[PDB]
């Protein structure tokens, strides 16, 4: 057997990323997303008022890969062109994790003050969504120019995925208000945990009350649980360290369920642990890595194995599965990053080469299924051979899985792997070595 040449595989990831970037420059320059089958662009936040989403998402990946000319071309576009004084509604959660976080990682890589100025300007526009709630729970949408808010029927992910970006803003700016605003919203829902330690995933920004009874690790909730741990790691916050482990141990006690010998975390009633759903999202795979981070690595490996089963059986992990049968519930995909997310997070603990093996399967399968004329695309149908394609490269592809693969394979000297911290959008918030 020829041992894998990990440096060669990293160089292939870089080559493919640079090739994809060239397609973006050719077909979608300054636009939010490329449609790489048609060779066109689409808007993400505001129809017809693109904000360079994929360009911004790509920046820290480009830098980490040593694609310096490409990085600088993107940074220079941002500095000349990007602004947020726009009379249109933006989804607060998406805007923070993609644009605030993408500008912050680019700022930390480069030192360029303008990138921080723009991140902070955008955060100040998002802050109006928090200020519009007497509980500090952000409304889901805000008008970037006027501050007008819409839709208070929100969820843990959309109230609780700010503290990393906002806390880094507080560190860099010296203004504590960003950290405090993000932490306050998380504390609100944690103070409403049931006696079994769970939160329902759906919450109202104005009443402050839960609007469902369903505890979740995936839809409506995922990154809330990450950002508790990540705030301990990034800021030393004692409360978040406590909360992170309490929340995960409640989930292990009441949501961990085995079906056909495999670990899943279906939805349960947040006050009884009784099962209220049978679906698991592909996107739940982040949790395997979080389990390892919080000191539950055997459980994290067991959960990873459930997704390794889906990859081995279906090639591409189905977008959703029925835990009771282990079979797909959907045939389309979102070109999703969570399996290599988990592999990188678990690999950062002891550098076990098994995680590299598994992530290499995932990268090669992405190449075999999602490659299109001008980049990489989400899929229409994973059950046909070949798998049929839809026509969209999601913005998160630019920040997430190509970075994950590259960090797993490259051992790049541009990252201090002991200090590396990643947001839920894979924006690097600590660990650059200039
Ligand atoms: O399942 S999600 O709703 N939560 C994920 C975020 O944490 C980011 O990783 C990224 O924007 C997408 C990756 O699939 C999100 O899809
Ligand atoms: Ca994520
Ligand atoms: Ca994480
Ligand atoms: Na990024």
């Amino acid at each position: 057997t020829t041992p894998e040449d990990w440096k060669a595989l990293a160089a292939d990831v870089r080559s493919e990323f640079q090739w994809a970037w060239q397609g973006y420059v050719a077909k979608a320059w300054g636009k939010d997303e490329i449609n790489p089958v048609s060779g066109t662009s689409r808007s993400f936040f505001i129809e017809g008022h693109d904000l360079g989403l994929s360009l911004v998402e790509a920046l820290d990946t480009l830098w980490i890969m040593g694609l310096d000319a490409e990085f600088q071309a993107g940074v220079d576009w941002v500095k000349a062109n990007l602004s947020f004084d726009v009379d249109g509604n933006a989804q607060v959660f998406e805007t923070n994790i993609r644009l605030v976080g993408g500008l912050l990682s680019a700022h930390l890589a480069s030192g360029d003050p303008v990138l921080l100025a723009k991140a902070r300007d955008l955060a100040d526009r998002l802050a109006k969504a928090f200020e519009a709630s007497p509980h500090g729970l952000p409304w889901r949408y805000v008008n970037l120019r006027t501050g007008a808010v819409s839709d208070p029927e929100t969820n843990l992910a959309e109230i609780g995925t700010y503290l990393s970006e906002f806390g880094v803003l507080s560190q860099l700016t010296g203004e504590r208000k960003y950290f405090d605003m993000a932490k306050r919203a998380m504390r609100h829902t944690l103070d409403r945990r049931s006696k079994i330690g769970l939160m329902a995933a759906n919450i109202h920004a104005m009443t402050g009350a839960f609007t469902s009874r369903n505890a979740s690790i995936d839809v409506y909730a995922d990154s809330f649980y990450e950002y508790l741990w990540d705030a301990w790691a990034l800021f030393g916050d004692e409360d978040c360290k406590r909360w992170a482990v309490e929340c995960v141990d409640a989930q292990l006690a009441h949501q961990a369920k085995r079906y056909d010998g495999r670990l899943w975390f279906p939805m349960v009633d947040f006050e009884t642990g009784a099962v209220t759903g049978t679906a698991q999202s592909e996107s739940a795979a982040y949790y395997a890595g979080l389990l390892g981070q919080v000191g539950r690595k055997a459980q994290g490996d067991d959960y990873l194995a459930s997704f390794t089963y889906l990859q081995a059986t279906f090639g591409v992990i189905p977008e959703s599965i029925d835990v009771t049968t282990g079979q797909p519930r959907r045939k389309h995909t979102g070109l999703r990053p969570e399996y290599p997310d988990a592999c990188l997070n678990l690999w950062l603990i002891d550098r076990d080469p098994r995680y590299r093996r598994l992530a290499a399967i995932h990268y090669r399968e992405m190449k075999a299924t999602s490659r299109a004329a001008f980049g990489y695309t989400a899929l229409k149908d994973i059950t046909t051979r070949p798998m049929t394609q839809d026509d969209n490269c999601p913005g998160y592809w630019w920040s997430e899985q190509m970075k994950y693969y590259y960090l797993l394979f490259s051992d790049t000297p541009r990252i201090d792997y002991g200090q590396l911290q990643l947001s839920t959008e894979a924006n690097v918030l600590r660990g650059f070595r200039k």
